[PDB]
């Protein structure tokens, strides 16, 4: 199956000029809990803003033009992508807002999470209607001297 996973702020903001503007390591945690030995497809922006591979995963990075880096596997189009994975149990998609429209409606699970923060940003997560998913897990934190926002995580599946 195919799943999304993404950080959300306020009004669905998910980036600002292909930025971090939150160091939240309790959700970095919870990123890499969910997609440790997956592979993972992303757009060729957020690849440029992870700065680096992510190890332990397959990465798999669509972009119109061919590789600029050959420790990462090329894609140049969503079928593509797909197949690129081979058969796994679960595909995540990291991003960004471009990539995360196309593979909604290829979309079985989504991992979430949301932030109580506002930041005036630049890209915003699909406007998916809800009605077809369903929460079946929702873990809410207030902040720590480790995480300066609440935070609540959730996942939805396609009803
Ligand atoms: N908060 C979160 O969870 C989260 C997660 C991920 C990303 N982000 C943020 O999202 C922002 C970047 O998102 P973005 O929407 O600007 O870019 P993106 O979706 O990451 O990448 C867009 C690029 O991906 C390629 N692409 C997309 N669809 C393609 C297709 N069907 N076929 C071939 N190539 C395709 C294209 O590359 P080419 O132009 O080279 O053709 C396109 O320009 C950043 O601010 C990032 O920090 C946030
Ligand atoms: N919930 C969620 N949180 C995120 O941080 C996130 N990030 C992206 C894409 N951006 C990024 C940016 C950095 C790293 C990263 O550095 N990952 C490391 C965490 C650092 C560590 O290992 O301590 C990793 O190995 O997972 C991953 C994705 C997409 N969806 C997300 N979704």
């Amino acid at each position: 199956m195919i799943s999304l996973i993404a950080a959300l702020a306020v009004d669905r903001v998910i980036g600002m000029e292909n930025a971090m503007p939150w160091n939240l390591p309790a959700d970095l945690a919870w990123f890499k809990r969910n997609t440790l030995d997956k592979p993972v497809i992303m757009g060729r922006h957020t690849w440029e803003s992870i700065g680096r591979p992510l190890p332990g995963r397959k990465n798999i990075i669509l972009s119109s033009q061919p590789g600029t880096d050959d420790r990462v596997t090329w894609v140049k189009s969503v079928d593509e992508a797909i197949a690129a994975c081979g058969d796994v149990p679960e595909i995540m998609v990291i991003g960004g807002g471009r990539v995360y429209e196309q593979f909604l409606p290829k979309a079985q699970k989504l991992y979430l999470t949301h932030i109580d923060a506002e930041v005036e940003g630049d890209t915003h997560f699909p406007d998916y209607e809800p009605d077809d998913w369903e929460s079946v897990f929702s873990e809410f934190h207030d902040a720590d001297a480790q995480n300066s926002h609440s935070y609540c995580f959730e996942i939805l599946e396609r009803r």
